[PDB]
C-alpha cells in the first residue's frame, strides 16, 4: 500500500511531468500530479484566503542557501523579483532561506530562471528531499565556525538531486556556472550498498524520501539552529587548539502533529554517536539511506525519520545505520551547555571586518526597510546571512560605515537590539494566513499584538521591561515557527484560539508540552496573568520562566490559573 504522492514521484520521470506539459497550459493553475511535482523544484501553489469567492490562484517561491548565506547579486535579483512579480515583501525563513510570495504562473519560469542565473537555487526548497541545511549564521572567521559552514554546504550538495529535471524546466537545459571532490567521492560512493549506481539519483532514486528531511550543523554551544528539531542535528568537535576533529550526530527530532491524533507528536533528537571529520559524509548518507529505505510510505503523517526511531528505539537505528556506514559509530562526546545566539547588533567578524545583524519581526522584509536594506547592500556590495530566526545579518562591513549604515537603518525604523522589546528579539511566527492552505488562524498577522499584551501583563505584574520569554505562534500543529520549543508557544487549534505550550527553555534544550486546549484570543490574559504572577512570586534569583515551568510542574501551573 503507497500514498498518492509515491506513485506521482514514480511517473513523473525524475520530476518533469506532467509538471512540464502543465507548466504552458493557459489555466491559472496546475493539475494535482503537477502541485506535487513543482514543490520538487521549490514552488507552491497558493491560493490567497481573504478575497472572498474566487480562486486567485498565486506561487510561493523558496530558495536553497545553506547556512543562510547569500551573496550580494542573489540579494539584488531577489529584491527586484519581490517588487516585479511578488507582492513586494522578501519572507525570511526559520530554515535560513528566502520566501517569495504572490507570483502568476505566466512569470514562474521567468522568475526562477532569473533565480538561477543570479547565483541562486530553488531546487530542494520543499518536495520529498533534503531541505535547507543549517548552520551557524554569523560570518565568524574562528576555524570551527567555517568548519561548520563548509560541512552543511558539503552535506547540501551531496543530497542535491542530481537527474537534470531543474535545468530542463526552467532554462531549457542550458549550463550554468565545484564541488569538493570529497563531496563527488561520497555520494559516489557504494562499497556499503547506499546507492542506485545505473539511476538518474543514485541517492535519492525514482521515489525520493518518504518525506522531508533535515539537517542542522553547528560549534559545540551554539543553539542558534534549534539542533534537537532535526531529522539530523551536527555538531562540530574541536582538539584544545580549536581545529576541528570530528562531529557529534543527533538524530530524529521534528515537531509535526496533528490535533486529537495522538499517535502523532513533536521529538527531540537523539544523541548516536561520533565520527572522525573524514567520515561525516558517509555517516549523513548512511542516516539518509537508513530513512529512504525504511521510513513509511503509506501514510505521510508517520513518513518523518523521528517516528522509524521511535519505534525501533536508538540503539536498533543505529545497528541499522552502520550496516550503510560499514563501521561503528564512537560514543557520543560530551558537550557544553547549548546557548541561544540572535547574532543581532554590531560585531566583529574576526578579519578586520564587522557584521551587523538586523532585527526583522516574522522575517517581513517591506516597505521603507526593504528598500533602506536594498540601498545599504547594494551601495557597499554586502552578501548577506539569513538566521533561524528569519532576521538578516549584513557582511563585511567596514569600520567606516558603521555610522552611516546605522543612521540609515534607524531612519527607516529597523532599531538595533537595546531599541527592540526583548520579547519581540526571540519572538517567531510562521506565515499562517492569508496563504497558508493549512492555516486554522492567524499568527504574523497576529503576534504582534500579542506582544504587547505580553508586556503589559509584565507591567501590570510588576515585571521590569528587561524580562523576557520566548514566544512562538504558528497557526496550526505543524510547527513551522519550531513552537513546541518555546517558553511561551501558541499553537492555532481553531479559528480564533489557540493551544498553548509550556516548558521550553531559552537555549531551546527542552521539549515544551500541551498545557491548555483552546484559549481562545480575547482570553489569553486570563491565563498569562496568573502564570506570571506566580511566578514573579516565586522564582528562584534570575529563574526563566521555562526552567520555573518545568521544576514546578503542570499540576501546580493549572491550579494557578485555576484559583484566579
Ligand atoms: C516559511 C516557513 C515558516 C517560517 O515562518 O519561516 C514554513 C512555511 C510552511 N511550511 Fe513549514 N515552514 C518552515 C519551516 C518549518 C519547520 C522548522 C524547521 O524546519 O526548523 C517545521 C518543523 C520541523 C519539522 O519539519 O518537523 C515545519 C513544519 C511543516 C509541516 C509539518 C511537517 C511534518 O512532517 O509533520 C508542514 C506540512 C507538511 O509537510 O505536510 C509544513 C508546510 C509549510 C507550508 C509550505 C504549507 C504547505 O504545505 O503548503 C508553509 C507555507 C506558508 C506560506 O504561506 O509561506 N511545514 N516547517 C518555514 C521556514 C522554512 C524553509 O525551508 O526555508
Ligand atoms: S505552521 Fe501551519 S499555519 Fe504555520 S505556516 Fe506552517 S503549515 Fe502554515
Ligand atoms: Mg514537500
Ligand atoms: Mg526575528
Amino acid at each position: 500500500k503507497r500514498s498518492k504522492v509515491e506513485i506521482i514521484k514514480e511517473k513523473s520521470n525524475f520530476l518533469r511531468y506532467p509538471l512540464n506539459e502543465e507548466l504552458v497550459s493557459e489555466a491559472p493553475n496546475i493539475n494535482e500530479s503537477a502541485v506535487q511535482l513543482i514543490k520538487f523544484h521549490g514552488s507552491y501553489q497558493q491560493t490567497d484566503r481573504d478575497v472572498r469567492g474566487q480562486k486567485n490562484y498565486s506561487f510561493m517561491l523558496r530558495t536553497k542557501n545553506p547556512c543562510g548565506k547569500v551573496p550580494n547579486q542573489l540579494y539584488l535579483a531577489m529584491d527586484t523579483l519581490a517588487d516585479e512579480f511578488g507582492i513586494g515583501t522578501l519572507r525570511l525563513t526559520t530554515r535560513q532561506t528566502f520566501q517569495l510570495h504572490g507570483v502568476l504562473k505566466k512569470n514562474l519560469k521567468t522568475v526562477l530562471s532569473t533565480v538561477i542565473k543570479n547565483m541562486g537555487s530553488t531546487l530542494g526548497a520543499c518536495g520529498d528531499l533534503n531541505r535547507n541545511v543549517l548552520a551557524p549564521a554569523a560570518p565568524y572567521v574562528k576555524k570551527d565556525i567555517l568548519f561548520a559552514q563548509q560541512t552543511a554546504e558539503n552535506i547540501a550538495a551531496l543530497l542535491t538531486p542530481q537527474s537534470g529535471a531543474y535545468y530542463d524546466l526552467w532554462v531549457d537545459g542550458e549550463k550554468i556556472m565545484e564541488e569538493p571532490p570529497e563531496v563527488t567521492k561520497a555520494r559516489n560512493d557504494n562499497s556499503h550498498g547506499t546507492n542506485f549506481p545505473d539511476s538518474p539519483e543514485p541517492i535519492y532514486g525514482t521515489q525520493y524520501l518518504p518525506r522531508k528531511f533535515k539537517v542542522a550543523v553547528t560549534a559545540a554551544g551554539d543553539n542558534s539552529v534549534d539542533i534537537l528539531t532535526n531529522d539530523i542535528g551536527v555538531v562540530v568537535v574541536s582538539d584544545d587548539a580549536g581545529e576541528p576533529i570530528g562531529f557529534n550526530i543527533y538524530v530524529g527530532g521534528g515537531m509535526g502533529r496533528t490535533h486529537r491524533v495522538e499517535t502523532t507528536f513533536p521529538r527531540l533528537a537523539d544523541p548516536l554517536g561520533y565520527v572522525p571529520k573524514e567520515d561525516i559524509l558517509y555517516a549523513i548518507k548512511a542516516i539518509v539511506v537508513t530513512q529512504r529505505e525504511n521510513g513509511r510510505r503509506d501514510d505521510r503523517k508517520y513518513s518523518r525519520m523521528k517516528y522509524m526511531i521511535d519505534r525501533w528505539g536508538i540503539d536498533r537505528f543505529r545497528a541499522e545505520v552502520e550496516k550503510y556506514y560499514g563501521k561503528k559509530f564512537e560514543s557520543f562526546r560530551p558537550l557544553p551547555e547549548w546557548q541561544f545566539n540572535s547574532y543581532l547588533g554590531w560585531q566583529e567578524q574576526g578579519d578586520g571586518k564587522l557584521f551587523y545583524g538586523v532585527h526583522v519581526d516574522n522575517g517581513r522584509v517591506g516597505g521603507q526597510a526593504k528598500k533602506t536594506l536594498r540601498e545599504i547592500i547594494e551601495k557597499y556590495n554586502l552578501d548577506v546571512s539569513i538566521t533561524p530566526n528569519q532576521n538578516l545579518i549584513l557582511c563585511g562591513i567596514d569600520q567606516a560605515w558603521r555610522e552611516p549604515i546605522t543612521t540609515a537603518l534607524a531612519q527607516a525604523g529597523l532599531l538595533e537590539p537595546k531599541d527592540v522589546d526583548p520579547l519581540n528579539l526571540t519572538a517567531m511566527a510562521c506565515p499562517a494566513l492569508p496563504l497558508c492552505p493549512l492555516a486554522q488562524t492567524e499568527a504574523e498577522r497576529g503576534i504582534l499584538p500579542i506582544l504587547k499584551r505580553i508586556r503589559a501583563v509584565f507591567n501590570k505584574v510588576g515585571i521590569k521591561d528587561s524580562e523576557s520569554v520566548v514566544v512562538r505562534i504558528t497557526g496550526c500543529p505543524n510547527g513551522c515557527a519550531r513552537p513546541y520549543m518555546a517558553e511561551l508557544g501558541f499553537v492555532g487549534d481553531g479559528p480564533k484560539s489557540y493551544q498553548i505550550w509550556l516548558g521550553g527553555t531559552p537555549n531551546q534544550s527542552t521539549l515544551a508540552e500541551s498545557f491548555m486546549d483552546k484559549v481562545k484570543l480575547d482570553d489569553i490574559e486570563k491565563v498569562l496573568e496568573p502564570l506570571f504572577t506566580y511566578w514573579n512570586g516565586t522564582r528562584q534569583e534570575g529563574e526563566s520562566f521555562g526552567s520555573f515551568t518545568n521544576r514546578t510542574g503542570f499540576d501546580k501551573l493549572k491550579e494557578v490559573v485555576n484559583k484566579w
